[PDB]
């Protein structure tokens, strides 16, 4: 039938998307700003479709709850047809590929540690190895389940810590975990994805630090429902705009053209 | 129907596919060794079918010819139905994108500088800057085809020069690009993917180097004819064994467990 608005689903985590400081003034998608706005307006254009900017409605990126079975999060709205589209940092991993469909990637990242500068921690090793700095992840996200699943040895130690831990070493934004690096005078590291470690780097007050290699090679894609008639033209707009350097342009622009802490 | 054996296209590249020392007193997939021979291994138990690996038969990965629209190499193989799937370091883009599917990624890399040890050369900047040291690519690649669509102020001066640089810059496989390298004494640089780069530094003799940062950020996929069947499988098993640390195991046994340099 006729051509219908796009409905995009993504969440708000710096620098990927934000409101601009007057989104008052402004309506519709103009309240927004970042990478993944900036990528969003270029894949509606390359596909040709009008769309529609939402955030998604509990703040979460998507797990499955293993009583009820139900998604949570923008996986959760794609499978339960509330949105058409996830333009996101919303990784591809097995248990989504399930019940979703995502793109090639468009951005590669790895889970990384987060320091206070100072802190006497290089790798997770280290951190599986002592007990004064206290470490965490993300909740209902990528991050968590990779701790929860991994066979490693090193990666299994460190989990075996953190679920038990108490009060809680999880957060419920990356916000939340990055501040309480930062508050924690260093007995608090915090375990999130090499993309949102570097974009942080770069923020004032400019005292945090990514250590060590990261501990898994994955990416980011453009998640549609399954077998959704979206998904053919979003995966080779992708390719094209990675292939063409945009890709490249806009990381450099939301993460080290505005960087705060130096050239 | 039945099941049936699956054809796999492959490609002699080191360290993805090379016939093992004692190979003239072996049979059929046992001849090869490598990082891909160890995937296909690992791709075939976890879907469940048996597989026999073959050498695609005109050594290219795969390209459209312009006037014909014929496509060569693996990506042939699987257009015209010669293979069931390909298993090799061969890039995911978009004209290819166009005719095979693609896994999931199992694989980053990206176009990087190749220099003898000692050349006076750090970035691409530096070779398109320059005409004393010659430069080139593979032919029928993805590289080759990198440089012949940038729009890049430095990558489209240096496909210009290479386009009609006498004697030609490009090779016919990865090893005639790094023989090149070795006796030029420094007079030539070679463009080529991030993993052969990085492989080659640690092989004896120890004389060439990967300089600068990475021209792209791209990865290699399991390809499959459009439509077909294995397709979902293969693309989950690939980030099963993602997940699992395999590609990551693989990669350290392959690529610097043995290496010779150190
Ligand atoms: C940025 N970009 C443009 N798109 S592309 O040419 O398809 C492409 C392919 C591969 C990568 C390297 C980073 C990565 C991303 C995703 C995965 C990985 C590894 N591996 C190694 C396991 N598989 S995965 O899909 O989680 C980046 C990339
Ligand atoms: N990108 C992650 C969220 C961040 C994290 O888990 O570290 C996801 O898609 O779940
Ligand atoms: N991996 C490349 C071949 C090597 C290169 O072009 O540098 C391809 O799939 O074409
Ligand atoms: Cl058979
Ligand atoms: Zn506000
Ligand atoms: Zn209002
Ligand atoms: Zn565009
Ligand atoms: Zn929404
Ligand atoms: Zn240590
Ligand atoms: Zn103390
Ligand atoms: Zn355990
Ligand atoms: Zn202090
Ligand atoms: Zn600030
Ligand atoms: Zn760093
Ligand atoms: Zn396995
Ligand atoms: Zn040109
Ligand atoms: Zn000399
Ligand atoms: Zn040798
Ligand atoms: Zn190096």
């Amino acid at each position: 039938g006729a051509n219908k608005t796009v409905v995009v689903t993504t969440i708000l985590e710096s620098p990927y998307v934000m409101m601009k400081k007057n989104h008052e003034m402004l309506e519709g998608n103009e309240r927004y700003e970042g990478y993944c706005v900036d990528l969003a307006a270029e894949i509606a254009k390359h596909c040709g479709f009008k769309y529609k900017l939402t955030i998604v409605g509990d703040g979460k990126y998507g797990a499955r709850d293993a009583d009820t079975k139900i998604w949570n999060g923008m996986v959760g709205e794609l499978v339960y047809g509330k949105a058409d589209i996830a333009i996101a940092p919303l990784t591809i991993t097995y248990v989504r590929e399930e019940v979703i469909d995502f793109s090639k990637p468009f951005m590669s990242l790895g889970i990384s540690i987060m320091i206070k500068k100072g802190t006497p921690i290089e790798s997770a090793e280290d951190l599986s190895k002592q007990t004064e700095i206290a470490y965490g992840t993300l909740d209902s996200g990528s991050t968590k389940e990779f701790f929860r699943r991994s066979k490693i040895a090193v990666f299994d130690k460190m989990w075996t810590y953190m679920r038990s831990a108490e009060p809680s070493v999880f957060v419920r934004t990356t916000a939340e975990g990055v501040a309480r690096v930062r508050k924690s005078k260093g007995k608090y590291a915090y375990l999130l994805e090499s993309t949102m470690n570097e974009y942080i780097e770069q923020r004032k007050p400019c005292d945090t630090m990514k250590v060590g290699g990261n501990l898994d090679s994955k990416g980011y894609g453009i998640a549609t429902p399954k077998g959704s008639s979206l998904g053919n033209a979003v995966n080779l707009a992708v390719l094209k705009l990675s292939e063409q350097g945009l890709l490249d342009k806009l990381k450099n622009k939301w993460w080290y053209d505005k960087g705060e802490c130096g050239s």
